[PDB]
């Protein structure tokens, strides 16, 4: 029941965020939500090719490094790469055919193509520091720990997307599918899409900014330069990305959009407090892997762990959740350099 | 059945461009096709912003226009404005879903992408030239001649999604939902995204084309140079993204990449055929009724007519079709100065 160019001459004012009529023109002269518009500019103001970045002097450094120094980072950039692999095709697969206001369809367009080029950035580092990319490729693919670190991510988006299938195919109600009821409730797939974004916001707001905590130990030692200049640029567009999630999600509770979503944004908030609280045990049970050979100077599990706490607390006050931990001063206010 | 992040380790050189399994670490350091990545870097480096173009000048060169010619020019964008607005979100949605290769999956997510700048393009010029933008976008969504020269572009689109989901939802298979007998068949759904595929070639080889030559048209009397300036760099993108259907559909066919693709090819080929003829009537059908209230300088019905017989006879060739014009030379050789490429 999905369209590519819905009939109906409809005014895209009036349409909720999320489940109203598909998008059928693509205007921008005027928007519900301006805030997607100021992201979309300040995004394409931000476009930067990762190719002409300089990582010549990486090779050299990463070489120098001792083994386990050259295993938190790669450790580290692995699983950047799996995040933004994942990022670059979700919003369009998951989000893309639920949106029903153009300025939040071109935004999550935007969004979901600035990650290819986060991805395409890793490839140029990798390409450059190691002599066989494959086998850092692979391992993102087979590594327990890599995994083990992401589970849920994309459990969560595939679960959305085969309930909107059911939802655009069916329609509400309670069906007979191979001989199996199938229950289709809206107001269920809108909590799905509801705790997905909150996932999202996770992921970039926490997830992101604990890689990137790690990436910059190695610049605040003057090496790795190269991959420093493209994870500030990255770390710049994810700024802007969890800029998006958290006005969407802050929006949705305040009901000025579909009234039904700020009901469920109250009804479901310790659902949101809960997948927080587990993404910040999952990014502290990593350390037990990235430290695994060893850690370094300024950057061990306690001070990992420290920071995880930290960022958890800001990002969660940020979209209205109470704090799971003891409040506490940036334990790597050093990192504040790198984030501009 | 689909899924953002496949588990299984696989070598992404021997997947097939689509059906194969969902692609799951986005690499760019090798690549089965390398076309793909050769389109992503050339789309990459052709980045523009629409906003970086000066059309403070088309406003008084539309408002002096006659009213025929404002209202072909304006029928124009509107058409290319309904175009753009499917392809920005459309190769996503569709075709996504069944990409099993990176390169490709990147390829359609930077094509979609560059779609958006193109919608975005074309606010920037109708704000620019009327005083009330809502007049023109609310009259592509109903209007009947554009609903008629763009009919049945997203049923193409709408159909193969649909077939998508019950494939993945369901797999192959005669299956029952709701007293009713819903067969799911991978040789049908790939026929549903080979003639996708083909019309999508149509719309951006052809359809897009025979648009340029309207907007050209009046650049070459020096009127609408804002807007001229903006369909030159849309064109230009527009020549990558008919590169990477034809490349799509000529691996598809040939066999090296999926024999059963090929023999789908081979079966639909009358079909295609007139379906690519259609496509050509709409457009003039299309030029027919902008040009009865009167023709321009430098364009009318017929000159038109002979440029979709052009065009079309040489897209049709590229991805392996027999010609269904009159062979003839470019009737408006004038053109090839704004189409860069
Ligand atoms: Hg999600
Ligand atoms: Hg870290
Ligand atoms: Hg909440
Ligand atoms: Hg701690
Ligand atoms: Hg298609
Ligand atoms: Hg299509
Ligand atoms: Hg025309
Ligand atoms: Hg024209
Ligand atoms: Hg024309
Ligand atoms: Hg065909
Ligand atoms: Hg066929
Ligand atoms: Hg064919
Ligand atoms: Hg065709
Ligand atoms: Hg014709
Ligand atoms: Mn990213
Ligand atoms: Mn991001
Ligand atoms: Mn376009
Ligand atoms: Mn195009």
């Amino acid at each position: 029941a999905y369209t590519t160019f819905s009939q109906t001459k409809n005014d895209q004012l009036k349409e909720p965020m999320f489940f109203g009529q598909p998008v059928n023109v693509a205007r921008y002269d005027q928007q519900k939500y301006d805030i997607f518009e100021k992201l979309i500019e300040k995004q394409l103001s931000f476009f930067w090719r990762p190719e002409e970045v300089d990582v010549s002097r990486d090779r050299i450094d990463y070489q120098a490094l001792p083994e386990h120094e050259k295993h938190i980072f790669i450790s580290n950039l692995k699983y950047q790469t799996l995040l933004d692999s994942i990022q670059g095709r979700s919003p369009n697969v998951a989000l893309l055919p639920l949106i029903s206001i153009p300025e939040l369809e071109t935004w999550v367009e935007t969004w979901a193509f600035s990650e290819t080029i986060h991805s395409r950035s890793y490839t140029h580092i990798i390409r450059n520091i190691v002599n066989d990319p494959s086998v850092v490729f692979d391992d993102i693919v087979t590594n327990e720990q890599i995994q083990k670190r992401a589970e849920g991510i994309s459990s969560y988006y595939d679960e959305l997307i085969e309930m909107t299938s059911y939802w655009h195919l069916l329609g509400e109600g309670t069906h007979t599918v191979n001989g199996k009821t199938v229950t289709v409730s809206l107001r269920e797939l809108k909590k799905k899409l509801y705790l997905c974004l909150m996932s999202v916001n996770a992921l970039e707001a926490i997830r992101f900014y604990v890689s990137f905590a790690c990436s910059f130990a190695f610049a605040e030692r003057e090496l790795m330069e190269g991959n420093a200049k493209i994870i500030r640029l990255i770390a710049r567009d994810e700024a802007l990305h969890l800029t998006g999630t958290q006005h969407m999600l802050n929006l949705l509770r305040s009901g000025a959009d579909d009234p039904e979503m700020a009901e469920i944004a109250e009804e479901c908030k310790q659902e949101c407090y809960d997948l927080f609280v587990q993404a910040a045990q999952q990014e502290k049970d990593w350390a037990d892997y990235l430290f695994r050979d060893g850690s370094m100077i300024g950057l061990n599990k306690d001070i990992l762990c420290q920071y995880v706490e930290y960022i958890t607390n800001i990002r969660m006050q940020a979209v209205g959740l109470d704090l799971p931990f003891q409040t506490r001063s940036n334990p790597i206010p050093w990192i504040n350099t790198w984030l501009v």
